[PDB]
């Protein structure tokens, strides 16, 4: 698809079995989805954002689609305003920013 | 361009007679480049997320160009970690996500 940046890039994702709606965020390094469940361990992340640095946890290898897009990879978890979709899973499903 | 987003997709941009180095961030509503002096009339705005709010100035209807291209927008002020180029001026370049 070719996503326009007029309004909120704001797409739906599936991660356990759940429809979601997340932010497509070239800014962001790395997912950060808001308080869920997930399998497996899961270990220590800080983060940095405008107004300074924060823990979340990571899950890694996890399955979630993307506008349809599967992928599998590392998702963190912790409080965002909103469901973030960062580079790790953009480069997986071939996202580019195009001008 | 196609960018890729293997690597923070960052571009030199020019304002205020200055060239600075940018991130062109789709989750970011509007600009937001560290402390600079911009002319002309501004407004205090709270911005925020990840780690907390900061407070900005909000300078409107300035020039920007951003790898060869001329916009304008408005741009806010402050002490953001990173400048960012936000969807207010990524639309005015043309910039769309692609996958
Ligand atoms: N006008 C304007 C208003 C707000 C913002 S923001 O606060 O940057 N923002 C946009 C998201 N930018 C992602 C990068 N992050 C930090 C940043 C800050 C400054 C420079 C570079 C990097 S982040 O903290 O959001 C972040 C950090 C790490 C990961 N993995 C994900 C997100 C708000 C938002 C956060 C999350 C969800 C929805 C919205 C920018 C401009
Ligand atoms: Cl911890
Ligand atoms: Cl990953």
């Amino acid at each position: 698809p070719q996503i326009t940046l007029w309004q909120r890039p704001l797409v739906t994702i599936k991660i356990g079995g759940q429809l979601k709606e997340a932010l497509l965020d070239t800014g962001a390094d790395d997912t950060v989805l808001e308080e869920m469940s997930l399998p497996g361990r899961w270990k220590p992340k800080m983060i940095g954002g405008i107004g300074g640095f924060i823990k979340v946890r990571q899950y890694d290898q996890i399955l979630i689609e993307i506008c349809g897009h599967k992928a599998i990879g590392t998702v963190l978890v912790g409080p965002t305003p909103v469901n973030i979709i960062g580079r790790n899973l953009l480069t997986q499903i071939g996202c580019t920013l195009n001008f």
